[PDB]
Order: C-alpha cells, then sequence, then structure tokens
C-alpha cells in the first residue's frame, strides 16, 4: 500500500493534533507524525491531491516530499 511523505509546518504539539483531526475526519488512513522533523507519513490508497487538500485545511504550509 502506498506510503506518502509530507512536510507540514508543525511548530508544536497542537499542530500535530490539528493534523490528526483533519486526517481522522478524512478516514481511510494510517499515519505517522514526526514533530521534531516536521514530517507526516501516510499509508493510504487515497490520492496525493486529497491528502494534500486535507492537510491544507489546517491553514499551514504543506508540501509533498514524495513516495516509496
Ligand atoms: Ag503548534
Ligand atoms: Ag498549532
Amino acid at each position: 500500500m502506498p506510503k506518502h511523505e509530507f512536510s507540514v509546518d508543525m511548530t508544536c504539539g497542537g499542530c500535530a493534533e490539528a493534523v490528526s483531526r483533519v486526517l481522522n475526519k478524512l478516514g481511510g488512513v494510517k499515519y505517522d507524525i514526526d514533530l521534531p522533523n516536521k514530517k507526516v507519513c501516510i499509508e493510504s490508497e487515497h490520492s496525493m491531491d486529497t491528502l494534500l487538500a486535507t492537510l491544507k485545511k489546517t491553514g499551514k504550509t504543506v508540501s509533498y516530499l514524495g513516495l516509496e
């Protein structure tokens, strides 16, 4: 199953919480948040568009670091 890696402008724990809330409301996702490195790793059959649009709902700078 595709593992997408994203960069999110998370400055503290409450940003990581904001990230989980939006990703939870999305559903169909297993996810991993690395706060010190400002990274979010997402196991999902969801398209990159959807994941990107979802993460951007937080109001924060989001970019795509790619896949594996
Ligand atoms: Ag924060
Ligand atoms: Ag915050």
